[PDB]
């Protein structure tokens, strides 16, 4: 007896059909009210049809691309009687351009991660400002800009980015009412900017530690990964990226920022799959995370700034990806940085493969009175085979925040493009909960600067261990 | 049948029963004619009491410790009739004070490694520079110029260091035949420095992949590695270090070298586990290893010095270590490392628990006219158990390079202090080769530069692609 939150009124398409899409499908299924013959999947790949197949569901063998994507989709989504939903869970295209699209035509959209058409990330005519989550965020920024309010599209709503945005709401609460702080909650972007001010928050990490594993050893040669294989060497090459905060009094030399957009951003001149940063999580207790560039980076950051009657930001938290994904990406990565380029294969762990383990999410605020709070969810592999079908722990965080999302944006359907950050997270971990195993919130006295210095000089700063500077590993 | 190559008559002192100590015990037990009452092994720990029970060999349970060495060694090492041979293969034990108490006492002598007395490795008053291998090696050097011939004693034994000086040697051989150099195989040091400048060798790597891998996963919170973890973290969080080149143009602003001694050493003012270099061996291709410092790193470089008249150095390769240790050893260092600490427990994976892998373990010779060559053994654990107990791959090849030295310590037990670089090498590999495996030279086109620049800016040296500068991961 699952709840079906809302009944969809037109065509539902899917485009692609890899891990998530595969967890997305029957969550859809489950939660929505709609003729079975409304949805169809679009996915270029052999093994996506044959599984399509399986699950008896309308399939188009198709890549959508910049020369076909209007010839394609306008027809599908139009179709009719009523509104329809543009599922993009996809590699390889335009997120701005098929979201245009679908708004266009009335259709409500939702996707993951803001991507391009395939050929961007490996131009080489492309500066390393412009392959930056911030330079393509900001054409989502100035496409609301040019066209505001209008049919609801939602971007980047996932795991991280998404689900991780609402939690940071929930953080921000929860620190609120540990300190005996009572009254309403924040019901706008500027009285929730200050209240991270005012609780002397300086930043937040997406602090993730992933402890699946399969039964079979790494094999050499192949990138194993719990969710894109492609995605995720995407990104990693991508360069390294953070939302920047009003508190860091260092950055490193091959840090630059950037000439327009909202401000709240920095990069790294190096890949973010090989650079590594300090952090910590309920399971693995201090650790490494990789500073892979993420939407949510930029997207919180800038949510949670507060600008002065001029507009120059006076209070802007530090906020980035602090990444530990699987041991198998994990010597992926030393694999594919060691060897210089990409292996032969790769593959990504099906529930079938997984022995056990969790994708701990969430995340981590500090500098405040109480240090460091994790707040997130700690989904096991053996809760998410008993309450979603197809999908690992990883791919279900993921696939239940979509399902939040359309929830969202069908009671909401007049709302404009819209972030995770500008949802009502109240409403969507409602939805999203049943999803997402333990969801529990931690404090600890962890810093950076724990055990430094050592037995070799190091550059610290210890008068304010969370500086960036004693983060990042150098 | 196996051969016997000599009668011992004195006693056989083994000092430490770890991973090497029950390798080689077997070796020794089958090499060498001897009443196996005149065997005695000192261990601390009951795991080795038992072993050593089991073996029906005499067993004292005491660490050797400054204030207890010369009282607990010295009736064993006289004891008669003949004279005895010390086989020191412990973690913790001066190697300097139980050698020279070894020459004292008429008695031989071996180890793997220049280990201080317990407590240094950690000082937190010794400076980066007295922590070094290039330190503890001058206090070898400087005991050598201090008694000069003498009772034989063998320093840094083992596969690396020891085993590979012998494969150096081979592989400049091999490479004269191959660039047509002529002349007569060099006999003295000078003739081997003067034939690896006459080759161009610009440097060497010791380059070496572990892919030996257990039935069961990493566990969290343990370090697993194929020898001793306390050895392997000991060294690795020694500060890197490396044989310094003639030809290297460009050194870190973070390296450092010597005042004293023989004038062959940097390093670095970081640890030598956390600290990447590109390099290459057959099997892995090109691949990260981690630049441990190691006593071959400096007493090869040293070997092949050549130096003019005003005693200066005209030539010296670059010699350091390019380590890939087994997948979980990666792991555990990535853990370590990331939590700021030591694991709370370790394992040595035993050859009962090994499902399939070799350690490739060579000498890369690069900078001559065929750009990189590679020389050394591929040894299977599969091969390792069909050849001897009680050991793996890894431990194989040190315990056999144990053998060889012993070997030739009878056979010439009056050279005094010397090291792999100064036995002859053809009797030691004479020796040693039944337990190598497959022991082959490859050639590669291979290059620190390959694929370089890429997507990001990067500080190299494109006229030369085998200098450090190009080597070192920053
Ligand atoms: N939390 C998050 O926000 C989050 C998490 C995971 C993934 N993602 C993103 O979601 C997307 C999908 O992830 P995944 O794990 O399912 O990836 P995946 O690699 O498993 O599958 C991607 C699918 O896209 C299909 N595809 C490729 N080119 C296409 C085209 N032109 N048109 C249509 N389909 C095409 C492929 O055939 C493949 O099946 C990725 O872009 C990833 O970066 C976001
Ligand atoms: N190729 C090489 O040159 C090479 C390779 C492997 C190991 N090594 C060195 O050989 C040594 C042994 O390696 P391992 O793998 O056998 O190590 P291990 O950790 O397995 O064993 C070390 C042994 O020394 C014993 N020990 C500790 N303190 C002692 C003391 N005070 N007196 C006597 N014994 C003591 C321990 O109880 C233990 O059994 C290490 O020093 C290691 O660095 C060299
Ligand atoms: N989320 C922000 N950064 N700003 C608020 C945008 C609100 C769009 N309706
Ligand atoms: N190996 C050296 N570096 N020098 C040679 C010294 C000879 C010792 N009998």
């Amino acid at each position: 007896d699952w709840p079906v939150y809302h009944r969809i009124d037109g065509p539902i398409v899917m485009i692609g059909f890899g891990s998530i899409g595969r967890g997305t499908l029957p969550l859809i299924e489950r939660h929505f009210a709609f003729d079975r013959s409304k949805l169809v999947v679009i996915d270029p790949s052999d093994e996506a049809r044959k599984l399509a197949e399986a699950r008896g569901v309308r399939f188009i063998q198709q890549a959508v691309t910049r020369d076909n994507y209007r010839e394609l989709l306008v027809p599908l989504l139009t179709a009719g009687p009523g509104q329809g939903f543009c599922v993009n869970l996809s590699v390889d295209t335009s997120s701005l351009d098929i979201m245009e699209l679908a708004r266009e035509n009335g259709a409500l959209y939702i996707d993951t991660v803001v991507e391009p058409w395939l050929g961007f990330y490996f131009d080489p005519d492309l500066k390393p400002e412009a392959r930056s989550n911030y330079a393509l965020r900001e054409t989502v920024l100035a496409a609301r800009r040019n066209k505001p309010g209008g049919t609801t599209a939602v971007s980047c709503c996932g795991a991280n980015p998404g689900m991780v945005s609402w939690f940071v709401k929930q953080a921000l609460v929860n620190l609120a009412a540990d300190l005996g702080v009572t009254g309403e909650e924040p019901t706008t972007r500027e009285e929730w900017a200050r209240l991270a001010m005012d609780l002397g928050v300086k930043g937040i990490h997406i602090a993730q530690r992933d402890t699946q594993r399969a039964s079979f050893p790494k094999p050499f040669d192949v990138f194993v990964n719990t969710w894109s294989v492609e995605g995720f060497v995407s990104e990693g090459l991508q360069p390294a990226e953070l939302g920047w905060g009003t508190f860091e009094r260092w950055m490193p030399d091959n840090a630059r920022g950037h000439d327009s957009g909202c401000g709240a951003g920095i990069y790294l001149l190096q890949p973010g799959a090989n650079t590594r940063v300090r952090s910590w999580t309920p399971t693995a207790m201090a650790q490494y995370g990789f500073l892979v560039t993420h939407n949510e980076s930029i997207s919180i950051a800038d949510f949670l700034t507060v600008r002065d009657a001029a507009g120059q930001a006076v209070y802007r938290p530090t906020c980035h990806y602090a990444y530990h994904p699987c041991n198998d990406a994990v010597l992926s990565l030393h694999e594919m940085f060691g060897s210089g380029k990409r292996q032969s294969d790769w593959r990504i762990l099906d529930e079938t493969e997984i022995v056990d383990g969790i994708d701990e999410l969430g995340v981590l605020l500090y500098g405040h009175g109480k240090n460091a709070y994790w707040y997130g969810s700690q989904l096991s592999i053996e809760e998410t085979r008993r309450i979603a079908p197809d999908q690992n722990a990883t791919g279900l965080q993921v696939s239940s925040a979509v399902l939040a999302g359309m929830v969202w944006a069908l009671e909401n359907p007049n709302a404009g493009i819209v972030e995770a950050d500008d949802l009502d997270f109240r409403r969507c971990l409602e939805v999203q909960t049943p999803y997402l195993g333990p969801v529990v919130g931690v404090y600890t006295d962890w810093t950076p600067l724990a055990g430094r210095p050592g037995l070799f000089p190091e550059d610290i700063d210890t008068s304010d261990p969370w500086q960036f500077r004693n983060v990042l590993v150098r």
